[PDB]
């Protein structure tokens, strides 16, 4: 229905286009990339984590062609020449990684757009939304330069959220073993960040993370109670946040278990998933969900300090939000 | 001085005697593995981990000969049988994993031996000893059937007793993201743990460890305060301890830090390590000493919750410690 | 219609029985595993390769419950004890690979099975079978205890017989660029095969192959002109044969691969394929097929010296070869 | 003494700054690379392929110190302006992978070098040289923008040079099963070969080498003789070439071998080595020779089509011979 437009057609960007594909609300008619539709075609097809997209894919001149409908393709550097008004474009997704500073993700909105989310956490946004936790604070009259946030703060905050309201939480540290991304070097090669210019399928690599700091802008009450970092492992894709908290109530692994149980079965349904199975990273490929509780690795010491492991899918639970986000702000009048 | 013997020659079976080429105060006069001593100077000689062995290994007769000496190779699946006393064994590293408990550890014992180590957490063990915090506690007189602990064990108690000296831990969870070892799976497989039946290089596995109770062995004072899961993932070697703990004293990172710096380079020299350089897992493989404290990484949260982060070769940390713990032992009189 | 039973639900013995749930015309009842229903059941519905198993998988009692049919669980080690014929089943897929010597092989005959397909190349077989290269071949009355060869022989074999009706091989060489399978190490361990000893994910381990010999046996022309190798790499699943052959006749680079492509739409459909885009490994894991040209790749000099290059998913093609197989043999009379 | 000034700090770069270190008729005085002292020093102090380097580093203003010498640190991302006549910089090695044709190489006179040596395939060199095969057809008044070749070139000619004076080579085919480079992509993205453009860690990937052809511009005779292809795989070092050719002599496995095995122990000494050991890939990682013979697997059929395959540290081998071509024109007068 909403028309929507693609800057930056990497990862998220071949993502959220492959998720939107199975939504009846929106509907992707322009992406804008900086290579040749043959190029993005065969990216968008063939996938090293997600397999053979189930879509028949073509190229017709510069334009792809997806299950029938073209889709025009753009190649323009200059966000500000993209001219997405011309063809009907409300909201734009920005997921090249260039443009998250309302400043420059506004030129979109120059360019015609009438919405822009950043698939990324922000600065100077006018809201950041984590769907689940605070979309109702989303208003459309003061809203157009919209955050979703980092993949690690939407698998945290879920959950933060239900242990906050239920138990209390104090503070409390994160550690998220998260895959490679494409920010990092196959080969030692120069990095602003030392630790991300070493070869990333070699080690365990320590780095930093702002997602734990983030949440707060989503769950003000927890503003200076969280903090953490991250540790990059050697797999291509899937990753789990492990939060140590200390709470306010008395808690055992029953009680604790059986809350985020709850609220994946009712309020945080599709967000928030709960698992008693001994999976393992490969087996979450896949998952939609931004959030799924390894109820098996839920501890507790002196009724206080909890531990809490959860999976997350970084490129497919993400870039369904995207798209969540785009047809529930569609929906609040566009 | 001292001659061992070393009972299953497997990766810490292999490097506790590369360990112990170097230290003059012991010597390894025999080996057990289950298989031929072609195969076992072949896989002595050439590390895919650790490298070519720089010295003259060869095969006499059935015997292994390094650097001139004559090792004695045996093939003998029942300790009962191996006649440590006809050829002068005085300790014996029992590193085949399959004789954890003293019933079966003890055989070396009945075979002529004085005393054993066994290179993991044992059962029915007259001591549990760590290196650097409890080897005081050694009685030569009673203690003869002596367990070195686990490698992460290893790496967590020495820092943890200078926070709790120091600072005091009310409490506190740990991580270890580990690399994997010979106890997982290459390919999906049966497995006491289904978590370790997956493929090893493929994901991230959540499983259980001991190591984290285990530390009151060592730190009784520490009874039922820590506990804590592993995370083993794609890399051959090198695991890092992410210990999260609430204090009694409120403190900086400064404070901790200095405090790590303090012992390091004090009292724990040797065994424990500090590094405030951004380094990556590789970098720390070979890594002789324990635990080495990543400065970078320490957080504080209201001055009472502390994350600290300590780097530790699984292989070559631990295996050092075996043989200093056999050169300590013999020093006390055997 | 026709009942099988699976000895060693392994990588072959589960990839089978996937695969059969697809072929109505065969039915497992029974798998025998030296392991409990419980690791079976998880085993089979999480694979860190192929994904979760499309099906509702659960335990009743010792017995494996697969969509409602009750499949018989044995933990029997030797086979002379598993009746196969108290339970009917007439095909047994003889898949532990302990047991390809015919004296160990036909006991399962001797327990009542009335036919047995080894999964891997056998001794002393009744007949070694490449589906779509000679299994007309196959006497009902004579053959009893078949092989189906190796999963590279069956890559090579169909389209080492087309290229040589077409064109007559003088004599080649092959060379397999192979996944790891378990029959590697994860670290440095013992081996019979000192390169296969080594830690699989981290190095190129070339090793043996008698699949180059083997066409031999369903292509009897080859005997003495082709031989080869294998290069194990640090990739799961799917590999790659590369042949490289003298041929009789001059061509050219479209005729190779205009035969090749015609034999794939023709006598070899289903079992040979032919692309022309430009794909990696991970996009061949899950094919069905046992060779798939990759035409981009099709080398000449000289007009005699032809390369070809042919990817296998050395899990699933051979697996579906197995059913093939399974459902001919019952065909021709059982 | 000769003065040499590496320009592109990268994997080729570092690392022949690492075998600089070893000899005795070189320098290294000045590193041009597009980032800060800080940056080179760590990223040369610490490799996660070879380790840690074993000598001072550190950074003394804008350069670098190491071992007491200091080497002038530069950051032009234009040849021309680089001014290594003011310096005493007679030796260039473009390592930087963007200028290649003699035309951009020759900015480097321009700026004051007298010689540029290319770590890479050139266009319009003034001449390729191989170390072993043609360093003699160096003129020092003729030559002054010279190529050194790929690194599997460097590994092929040597052998190929042998054969064909020993046996004569007819025609032939090769593929190199190489390991990963710095011109892959970490996770899907878009490159110019869509081979390459594909997760490099994931999977087997063939693609293009121009190796082969080159053979014949240091070893004329063999034009029109060879082609070959590369297969990329998820190793961080060290490759094998695979060589199937058409002898013109008949022979067998044992008078190959006796043949590379005597030029590895007399002309080509230091350049082509032999090994009767069934090593791995990581045993190679640290060879200095271009090419190692693995005796092993010689393979004959029909006495005329043999197989060899060799082994190379495509980062030290080849770095190593950069080195010595410096150190061979520098010995021809400057
Ligand atoms: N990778 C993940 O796991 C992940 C998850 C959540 C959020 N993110 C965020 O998503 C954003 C993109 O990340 P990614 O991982 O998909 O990376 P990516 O490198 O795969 O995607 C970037 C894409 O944008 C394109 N591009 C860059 N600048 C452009 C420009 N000026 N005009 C047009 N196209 C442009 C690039 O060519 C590329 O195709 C980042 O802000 C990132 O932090 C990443
Ligand atoms: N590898 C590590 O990181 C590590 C670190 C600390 C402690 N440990 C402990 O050390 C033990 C050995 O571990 P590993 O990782 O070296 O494994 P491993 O599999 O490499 O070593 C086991 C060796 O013992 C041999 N063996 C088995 N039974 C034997 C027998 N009955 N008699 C003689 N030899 C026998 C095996 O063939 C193998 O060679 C385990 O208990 C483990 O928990 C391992
Ligand atoms: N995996 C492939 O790529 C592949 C392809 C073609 C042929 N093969 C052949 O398939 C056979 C199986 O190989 P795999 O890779 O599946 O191995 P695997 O190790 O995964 O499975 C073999 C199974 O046999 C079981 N087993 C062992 N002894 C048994 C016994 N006596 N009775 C019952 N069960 C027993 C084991 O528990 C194991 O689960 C081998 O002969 C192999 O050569 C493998
Ligand atoms: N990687 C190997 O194994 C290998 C082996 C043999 C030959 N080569 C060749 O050597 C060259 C370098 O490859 P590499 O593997 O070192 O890759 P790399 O990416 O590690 O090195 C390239 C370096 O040059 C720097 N650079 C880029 N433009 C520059 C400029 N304009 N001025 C100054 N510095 C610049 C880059 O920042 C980078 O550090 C390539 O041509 C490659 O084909 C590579």
């Amino acid at each position: 229905a909403v028309k929507v437009g693609i800057n930056g057609f990497g990862r998220i960007g071949r993502n959220v286009f492959r998720a939107a594909l199975k939504n009846p609300d929106i509907e992707v008619v322009a992406v804008n990339g900086l290579t040749d539709a043959n190029t993005l075609a065969h990216l968008l097809k063939y996938d090293s984590v997600h397999g053979r997209l189930d879509a028949e894919v073509s190229v017709n001149g510069n334009n792809l062609v997806v299950n029938g409908k073209e889709i025009i393709v753009k190649a323009e550097r200059d966000p500000e020449n993209l001219a997405w008004g011309e063809i009907g474009v409300d909201i734009v997704v920005e997921s090249t990684g260039r443009f998250t500073k309302r400043e420059d993700a506004a030129k979109h909105l120059e360019a015609g757009a009438k919405k822009v989310i950043i698939s990324a956490p922000a600065k100077n946004e006018d809201i950041t939304i984590v769907m689940g936790v605070n979309q109702d604070k989303y208003d459309p009259k003061a809203h157009h330069v919209i955050s979703n946030a980092s993949c690690t703060t939407n698998c945290l905050a879920p959950f933060a959220k239900v242990l906050h309201e239920q138990f209390g939480i104090v503070r409390g540290m994160m550690t998220t073993v998260h895959s490679y991304t494409n920010d990092q070097r196959i080969l030692d090669a120069s990095h602003k960040d030392l630790r991300r210019a070493r070869a990333a399928a070699e080690s365990i690599i320590p780095t930093t993370t702002g997602a734990a700091k983030a949440v707060a802008l989503v769950l003000p009450e927890l503003k200076g109670k969280l903090n953490g970092m991250a540790m990059r492992v050697p797999t291509p894709n899937v990753s789990v946040v492990d939060l140590v908290a200390e709470l306010e109530k008395e808690v055992t692994v029953e009680e604790v278990n059986a809350a985020l149980k709850a609220a994946a079965e009712g309020e945080l349904k599709g967000i928030l998933a709960y698992s008693e199975e001994p999976l393992v990273s490969r087996d979450y490929n896949g998952s939609t969900v931004s959030s799924t509780i390894d109820a098996l690795s839920t501890m507790v010491i002196d009724g206080k300090m909890v531990k809490v492991v959860s999976w997350y899918d970084n490129e497919t639970g993400y870039s369904h939000r995207v798209v969540d986000l785009a047809a529930y702000i569609a929906s609040k009048g566009l």
